[PDB]
């Protein structure tokens, strides 16, 4: 089910079964940490021991970008295909979007997060994305957006930080988050909101 | 020719576009800068203004990932390119061509044993030299003269982004390659 590619565990997964696992981890209910590893943060890892400590402690890594399968290839099971974090985030919505599951949004600069609703209330009818917040946040504004993320009952959380402070942000706060699934996204929410 | 995604401007080209871009560029006797914005680096942009100015002042940015490219569709960037394939293709044609390369980044050992599988891959590929990226004031000097004694005309700069875009463009008049691109992880996969 997993391969190692320089100490960060990748599941070995299609877009299809990592669209199918997110939708199995809503029916569990607890916090479910999801990353998308690529060569850069496979790179970031070597370097980080606090962030190769998290990537080995998550629920879920999709391998990201076209590196990381090349790197798979000196394995017997290489990893079967080419995912983008980009279209894994679109394709769950997408499938949650008619099912009423709770979203909240956060990160980015003023107003993109708001604008990347927007954008996906157009692009998927029916989504049900409960808030939004920008992601240029200090320590101390940290626990009132966690309470905000809480008292709306968000089910699903999109982290767009960028990586590493995304994970990290998730990780630090995994007892303080009562949602069943955080993810983070990088710059996805700045190209959604066009 | 080039579309504005938040203020960072992306080339419409296709892989091969990109490719032949890149061979041509090697008929040019100056210093080409070549990135591959994707959704994280637009976003890092926004907030940094001398990376928003390096990413106008560069020669060929290709789109990289599937973010950038469903920013396009508002009007689109003709396919879904990744980076990492773009050195790979850009490599595989030159590598019979006698093409001097040279890989600089990573961690220790990552960017000779990236030189020795690529070596396997493209039998003839002229790697004429490597470091790793987490060098020194002192050590950048080493580099800099070791990449233009050796007569480098292609250099891999493995550091991440931004850090990458900008070290090439801080040592833009220092560098005497024909193209300079930021590659990421790409060594790493690689080795």
């Amino acid at each position: 089910e997993r391969l190692d590619i320089f100490g960060v565990p990748i599941d070995r997964v299609t877009m299809i079964q990592a669209v199918d696992i997110l939708n199995n981890f809503l029916q569990e209910n607890r916090l479910h940490i999801v990353a998308t590893p690529n060569a850069e943060i496979v790179m970031m890892a070597q370097k980080d021991k606090e962030y190769m400590e998290i990537l080995n402690n998550t629920d879920l890594n999709v391998p990201d970008g076209s590196g990381i399968v090349f790197a798979s290839k000196v394995f017997k099971k290489p990893l079967p295909e080419r995912v983008a974090g980009f279209d894994l985030m679109l394709e769950f919505i997408k499938g949650i979007s008619s099912k009423g599951v709770k979203i909240y949004l956060l990160g980015a600069a003023a107003q993109v997060a708001e604008q990347a609703r927007a954008n996906l209330e157009k692009l998927y009818p029916g989504v049900k994305i409960v808030g939004t917040h920008h992601g240029y946040f200090t320590e101390e504004e940290e626990n009132k957006i966690i309470e905000e993320i809480n008292n709306k009952g968000a089910e699903v959380l999109f982290v767009a930080l960028g990586a590493p402070k995304q994970e990290k942000w998730i990780y630090k706060n995994k007892d303080k988050l009562k949602v069943k699934i955080a993810m983070g996204v990088g710059g996805s929410f700045d190209v959604i909101a066009g």
